């Protein structure tokens, strides 16, 4: 079913909050036993949110492999992705060790640092070129290179150095800056633009490592990002593009992380964004 005649359909009868529910209802369940050990506590933003074993993924050092982040392989679209939480104070070093250790080109961020007055993720990247950080427990020196300031996004430019090899690599920083403290976009125009600003740029493609891609919890803003970002992809791919089912999708990507789009609005902002972006990826 043309998911715009299936849009048009649940806003005339108003059942966002039904279809949403059937989706949690549906949604896969596996074991996070690795989140839950007692060494982990301070690893966790949320006591509700954690990956699941069979996909999280691993630092690599022998001391505690542990963090909030998992890999969401998507087998048809040839994409994969990694989404994590927003760094904590005592995470902060561990992000960049991932980020180094799977070859990432691109780290997408979602969030504001400070939301509804309350803090949503620690400050980890450099404000100044000249006062550059040094993450000590995983031997990491991050400098702030260049800053492209615009309307709804920022795009940075920065430099990780390995301090153990003295190799280093060129990060790009993609901030969507304005995601309403409550609720979500009127209108997918400005998501979409940002959307396609990430993929210009190499950080999707398969000649790097996976994006790292965040929110506050990893889940919610996070999730929306992926979800669009496959199904449009799919569209490009299928002899039959009205043969995307988005609910379907959503339900695979669920199998690699819980929870991933967190609200009905949410659910219904998805759809409309995907909806307007196949008016270019039909060839728009």
């Amino acid at each position: 079913m043309e998911m715009e005649k299936e849009f048009e359909q649940i806003d005339k009868s108003g059942s966002w909050a039904a279809i949403y529910q059937d989706i949690r209802h549906e949604a896969s369940d596996f074991p996070s036993r690795v989140a839950k050990l007692p060494k982990n506590k301070n690893r966790n933003r949320y006591r509700d949110v954690s990956p699941f074993d069979h996909s999280r993924i691993k630092l690599h050092q022998e001391d505690n492999d542990y963090i909030n982040a998992s890999l969401i392989k998507m087998e048809e679209a040839q994409r994969s992705y990694i989404l994590t939480q927003g760094p904590l104070p005592n995470t902060v070093g561990h992000f960049w060790e991932m980020v180094w250790e799977q070859k990432s080109r691109g780290v997408v961020m979602l969030n504001r640092v400070m939301e509804k007055g309350s803090l949503k993720c620690a400050q980890y990247w450099p404000q100044k070129e000249e006062k550059e950080m040094i993450f000590e427990d995983t031997n990491l020196k991050l400098t702030l290179i260049s800053e492209d300031i615009k309307s709804y996004y920022t795009v940075r430019q920065l430099e990780l150095e390995n301090l153990t090899t003295q190799e280093t690599r060129e990060i790009l920083h993609f901030h969507y800056t304005t995601w309403p403290d409550f609720g979500v976009p009127e209108s997918p125009a400005s998501f979409l633009n940002f959307l396609f600003k990430v993929r210009e740029s190499g950080s999707l493609s398969p000649e790097h490592g996976p994006v790292v891609v965040h929110c506050s919890a990893g889940i919610g803003r996070s999730g929306t990002f992926c979800l669009a970002d496959t199904c449009l992809l799919l569209m490009d791919k299928r002899k039959d593009p009205s043969s995307v089912d988005i609910k379907k999708v959503l339900l695979e990507m669920r199998k690699f992380r819980m929870g991933l789009i967190q609200t009905a609005d949410q659910l219904r902002f998805s759809y409309l964004a995907v909806i307007e972006g196949a008016k270019f990826i039909m060839g728009d």
